[PDB]
């Protein structure tokens, strides 16, 4: 996250780390047994770390859980991101207690202008490198279709939209990718892509969920 402030310690209790040995990803946890993610952050061998807030110490909250299975979407593309959405099952059940909580899915997609929280381990500067060991947090509006199909054009699909500052200085970035953006307490995007970090005309690009809330039930229900 760039530009944005550090959270406070399971003030994002849905926020979860995806840890292949290193973080690399981040995620959203919808119930005891199951993660969030973005398909472009597939790997095999994922281990879900929860209620973390200092990555690098253990502080006493965290809760280690291996991934048992993950499902891409069906229909994603790795080359345009189009469906940048996938599920992990925890090997075992969480324990949800005050700073391990799921978020809830939405049964309506969220508005133009609303003000989401954005969430995430990535980087923080928008030209060179340094990650944080806390969590960071961002507040972003959702922004209009056309001005999001204007930053990007030919790029922008309907399962996409954009959220951030045209003005630049404030997005998410490497690292956050996979995390959630929240927006009136449901869970509405997916950290996808963007062009750098915190560009001028060049803001975040978030994967709809409230397009695929059908998939993610039925496959919960199943598996
Ligand atoms: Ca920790």
């Amino acid at each position: 996250i760039v530009g944005g402030y550090t959270c406070g310690a399971n003030t994002v209790p849905y926020q979860v780390s995806l840890n292949s040995g290193y973080h690399f990803c981040g995620g959203s946890l919808i119930n005891s047994q199951w993660v969030v993610s973005a398909a472009h952050c597939y790997k095999s061998g994922i281990q879900v770390r929860l209620g973390e807030d200092n990555i690098n110490v253990v502080e006493g909250n965290e809760q280690f859980i291996s991934a048992s299975k993950s499902i891409v979407h069906p229909s994603y593309n790795s080359n345009t991101l189009n469906n940048d959405i996938m599920l992990i099952k925890l090997k075992s059940a969480a324990s949800l207690n005050s700073r391990v909580a799921s978020i809830s899915l939405p049964t309506s997609c969220a508005s133009a202008g609303t003000q989401c929280l954005i969430s995430g381990w990535g980087n923080t500067k928008s030209s060179g490198t340094s990650y944080p060991d806390v969590l960071k947090c961002l507040k972003a509006p959702i922004l209009s279709d056309s001005s999001c199909k204007s930053a990007y054009p030919g790029q922008i699909t309907s399962n996409m939209f954009c959220a951030g500052y045209l003005e630049g200085g404030k997005d998410s970035c490497q690292g956050d990718s996979g995390g959630p953006v929240v927006c009136s307490g449901k869970l509405q995007g997916i950290v996808s892509w963007g062009s750098g970090c915190a560009q001028k005309n060049k803001p975040g690009v978030y994967t709809k969920v409230c397009n695929y809330v059908s998939w993610i039930k039925q496959t919960i229900a199943s598996n």
